[PDB]
């Protein structure tokens, strides 16, 4: 439910609707922090707009997912919208699937209860600490 | 493009028609004495209608890519034919674009090569032989 909730996320980034999305949306932020452009690392680094594109992106996130899902969400979210507005939609439905799917469970429910956090308005951003 | 050939071939298996794809049909055989049921392969190895089912296709057939594109095309366009019919199109988009851009230059002439020979009634069947350059 959570995990179809991220599916969503991830597959429809670009045109989507609703508070939850928008705080996923300030995930970003991370994202810019620990690349920088995104553009350069999209367009330079794994040239998602290459016929190997979505494969080569999965490739970069696929050990960072239990490092922090944060990350991932939102790079899969904006590759995704890139991917969107350069016509490649079925690219957005074949990564939300398997990014939401990939996520273990121990990251999923960390993921849901920062997120959770930020909602109910206990904290100012969507951290990254475990609920022991 | 021979490149966008084998793209169109594993994107729309289901419906595609033509004497170039029909010989690519042909294929099937050497995918099914390598694997046997591929039904077999597809619902209980793979998993091919689960969440991954398109990157656990991949990593399945990635080691082939380089090295025997029959195979690769072949499986490759059986599992978008399932796809098609079980309502996930999208992934045949997804993996025809891959499959076909990431095979190698050299296995790409060479499964012309072959093909060709095919087409022209030279051999029975879609070899795997080089020409005097790559062998
Ligand atoms: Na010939």
């Amino acid at each position: 439910s959570f995990k179809l909730i991220l599916a969503e996320y991830i597959r429809h980034r670009n045109t989507i609707s609703g508070n939850i999305y928008s705080a996923l949306m300030t995930l970003d932020d991370l994202a810019i922090k620990q690349y920088g452009d995104i553009d350069l690392l999209f367009n330079e680094k794994l040239k998602v707009d290459s016929d190997s594109g979505l494969f080569d992106f999965v490739n970069f996130v696929k050990d960072m997912i239990c490092c922090d899902s944060r990350i991932v969400v939102a790079l899969s979210s904006l590759v995704s919208k890139h991917w969107e507005l350069t016509n490649k939609k079925y690219r957005c439905m074949a990564l939300a699937e398997h990014i939401s799917d990939s996520i273990p469970i121990s990251e999923l429910s960390r993921l849901r209860y920062n997120l959770s956090k930020y909602l109910r308005g206990h904290t100012e951003s969507i951290e990254d600490k475990f609920d022991y």
